[PDB]
């Protein structure tokens, strides 16, 4: 595979968002992945709605948690494959409470046909990402609260509890690393991003990788 890939360089990644006091990381991970896949399918980069999932995805638990795979399936099976634009369904869960789901007054910004679950292997995940784009992954974010920058070479890897987005990697660096987009504002980490060492399953990054498919 290529030595280094950074999808931000191809204009495929939207700006870092803010989940606030809501445990909606799974929604940001899922939507972030859809935003990138949609752009890669030949459409203009569009900000999509995490609120749609937090409020309407009943197979998940809003601010109490959820699974990116459940989110992908809900979109296809329950929402006719539709994903609203963020402007038409703004995020309003920053306080920790998800307002009721509204089935109208929104605009469809993207559509997906399904999703694939990637192998629990970093080399294989990197190969897929290099050609197909950003991947939604689950990680153990225990060590992430004190992250200020640089490549994290040691990460607590015990229990998956956070959903994020893999936007790239660099195998030619001193210590190969993954480039990850987080949803805790640009004030956290490296302008909202975090780089973790690649190759030793840091933060359990290879355990639950997946991506939406936009036919
Ligand atoms: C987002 C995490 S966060 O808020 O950014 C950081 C954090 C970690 C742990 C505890 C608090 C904050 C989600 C937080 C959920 C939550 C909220 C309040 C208390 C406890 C937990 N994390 C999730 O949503 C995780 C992400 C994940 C995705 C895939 C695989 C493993 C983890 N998912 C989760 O908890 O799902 C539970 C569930 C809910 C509904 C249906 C099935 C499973």
């Amino acid at each position: 595979a290529p030595a280094a890939v950074d999808w931000r360089a191809r204009g495929a990644v939207t700006a870092v968002k803010d989940q606030g006091q809501c445990g909606s990381c799974w929604a940001f991970s899922a939507i972030g992945n859809v935003e990138c896949q949609w752009f890669l399918a030949g459409h203009p980069l569009t900000n999509l709605s995490e609120q749609m999932l937090v409020s309407c995805d009943k197979t998940d638990s809003g601010c109490s948690g959820g699974l990116m795979n459940n989110a992908f399936e809900w979109i296809v099976q329950e929402n006719n494959g539709a994903v609203y634009t963020e402007d038409s369904y703004p995020y309003a869960s920053g306080e920790g409470i998800s307002p009721p789901c509204t089935t109208s007054g929104h605009t469809v910004g993207a559509t997906i046909t399904g999703h694939v679950e990637l192998p629990q292997d970093e080399a294989q995940i990197a190969a897929w990402l290099a050609v197909n784009g950003p991947v939604a992954v689950a990680v153990d974010a225990s060590s992430w609260m004190t992250y200020t920058g640089g490549v994290m070479t040691s990460c607590v890897s015990e229990q998956l509890d956070h959903g994020v987005l893999l936007v790239g990697y660099n195998d030619s660096a001193a210590v190969p690393y993954w480039i990850i987009k987080n949803s805790w504002t640009t004030q956290w980490g490296e302008e909202g991003y975090i780089r973790i060492a690649k190759g030793s399953n840091q933060c359990l990054v290879k355990e639950e990788a997946s991506s939406a498919v936009v036919g």
